[PDB]
């Protein structure tokens, strides 16, 4: 029933993602000195510190908006990878599976609570 519970649930999921070794390439914006052509391929950079900062600033209205930004981290890694077997892309696939497994109930509970609110 709680329309606000998604926020702390997302904060706790972000804490687990930060503890995950697979999140290391995605914890801060991609370094353009390391990947000089990054912005030639990627239009909208995104990383987990920016997602956490947006959430803590009160700049997400719903967990769907947070989920769109986290999915953008993974789609950027898929678009920038030179190979489907690269180390960083392989880490992104595992982290994506972990994130999707945990965000599903957060989205479901929020949408259910909102439908109840508008009944
Ligand atoms: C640094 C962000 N990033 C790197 C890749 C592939 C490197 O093999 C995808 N995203």
């Amino acid at each position: 029933y709680d329309i606000q519970a998604w926020k702390k649930q997302c904060e706790e999921l972000l804490n687990l993602i930060f503890q995950c070794e697979d999140s290391e390439p995605f914890r801060q914006p991609v370094d353009l000195l390391e990947y000089p052509d990054y912005r030639d391929i990627i239009d909208t950079p995104m990383d987990f510190a920016t997602v956490r900062e947006t959430l803590e600033a009160g700049n997400y209205e719903s967990p769907m908006e947070l989920c769109k930004d986290v999915r953008l981290i993974f789609s950027n890694s898929k678009a920038y990878t030179p190979s489907k077997r690269s180390r960083i892309y392989s880490m992104s696939l595992r982290l994506s599976a972990f994130f999707e497994e945990h965000i599903s109930s957060v989205l479901s509970d929020y949408k259910s609570a909102l439908r109840f609110h508008k009944r």
